[PDB]
């Protein structure tokens, strides 16, 4: 009975329909105006321990594909920065365009990128994800973009498995992947409060955006766009364009790590 | 796997772990202190319009039991009283004692009664009861206390359909029920903003709680007793004392509609 999408009339624009918060005051993403996001020199240093990240597996869950980590225990986690004790990756996604010129969700003085990854993190705080996602300081989620460029080596391990999950409701199992070959060298970030991109829009993100975006190959991106929003047997739909457009900053503040 | 019930280990006392709204600041049941509810002039008259109401089943959810009724329309809507605008009735419910000293979820100046009524209606302006009870309006919940001496007329449909669904998961066709049989003649009213007193407790309810209790008799609310918790095949539990104790008033104030 429920659905949505990115399409003409399950679209973003839709949402409130099913998700009444789409219209409220924390929600993501948005575009980072340079000029008006300030250094705060307060901010700490993030600290990214994915040393013995433990991936499980991949899968095409008709908006997105998610690869999914062991969060039983401290294995992977991101500390510091904006951030108030510790937070375990549960899975990471991307968000990508049709075309190289769009695909990203937030945006830099209005500039897309091809695409963006989200490595999700929720609190330990509250028990497990669940718990987690109710809560205003429940995730954090690294954003980090993708722009075409030179091949990025350490994504070719998910290129080569897509093949095997084109449809919606596939997986397959992806272990010993290496969440640190998608991570550029600096990690100097922009932070603000806000939410899920995707319904249920809840308002329990704290986003970290980082300043540099990584590089993928004009191929690498171009095999995200051959996989399907539909489900094996369906009409053919191609997942391109899952991008929720820019959202009002209303009166938050993105405060940023570097000068 | 999660559950919770009233027992000794899943009981109240510890819904917290699993819904730490448990704690919140706006949690029900409490108890209305006459000394401190005051009379609030401004509270307008209760209408309750039940002349069109449609009763579809009753069942066992291993809680209590539910008459659901069709809320698809303006059947069966409460309005005025301390409400704004057009709550459907969805389904009502009791809680009760394993004696007739207890059962009651509310108390007055600490009295208990044998049982409570508890008829569910859900603000229609949110389009459904799902989107209604994430919100801060979305229900209202009109709360009748229960005490023994005579028998109510109008419940015996209820109480003659008992034996049909002793046990968790069984349902009956329940057409035709009069849910104006359950009213007392005084609609005179406490109310204050609070929760669901069962998980997941979210703090979506107007609450609406009836001066005058209606009159039960001893063999009806005995026949209350003799349903089980506890699924066909499964250990015999018996289904009483099912309510949760009155929580702290916080920073609410309760109104009375009466002087
Ligand atoms: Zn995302
Ligand atoms: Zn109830």
């Amino acid at each position: 009975s429920h659905h949505w999408g990115y399409g003409k009339h399950n679209g973003p624009e839709h949402w409130h329909k099913d998700f009444p918060i789409a219209k409220g005051e924390r929600q993501s993403p948005v575009d980072i105006d340079t000029h008006t996001a300030k250094y705060d020199p307060s901010l700490k240093p993030l600290s990214v321990s994915y040393d013995q990240a433990t991936s499980l597996r991949i899968l095409n869950n008709g908006h997105a594909f998610n690869v999914e980590f062991d969060d039983s225990q401290d294995k992977a986690v991101l500390k510091g920065g904006p951030l108030d004790g510790t937070y375990r990756l549960i899975q990471f996604h991307f968000h990508w365009g049709s075309l190289d010129g769009q695909g990203s969700e937030h945006t830099v003085d209005k500039k897309k990128y091809a695409a963006e990854l989200h490595l999700v993190h929720w609190n330990t705080k509250y028990g497990d994800f669940g718990k987690a996602v109710q809560q205003p300081d429940g995730l954090a989620v690294l954003g980090i973009f993708l722009k075409v460029g030179s091949a990025k080596p350490g994504l070719q391990k998910v290129v080569d498995v897509l093949d095997s999950i084109k449809t919606k409701g596939k997986s397959a199992d992806f272990t010993n992947f290496d969440p640190r070959g998608l991570l550029p060298e600096s990690l100097d970030y922009w932070t603000y409060p806000g939410s899920l991109t995707t319904p249920p829009l809840l308002e329990c993100v704290t986003w970290i955006v980082l300043k540099e975006p990584i590089s993928v190959s004009s191929e690498q991106v171009l095999k995200f766009r051959k996989l399907n929003f539909n489900g094996e047997g369906e009409p053919e739909e191609l997942m391109v364009d899952n991008w929720r457009p820019a959202q009002p900053l209303k009166n938050r503040q993105i405060k940023a790590s570097f000068k």
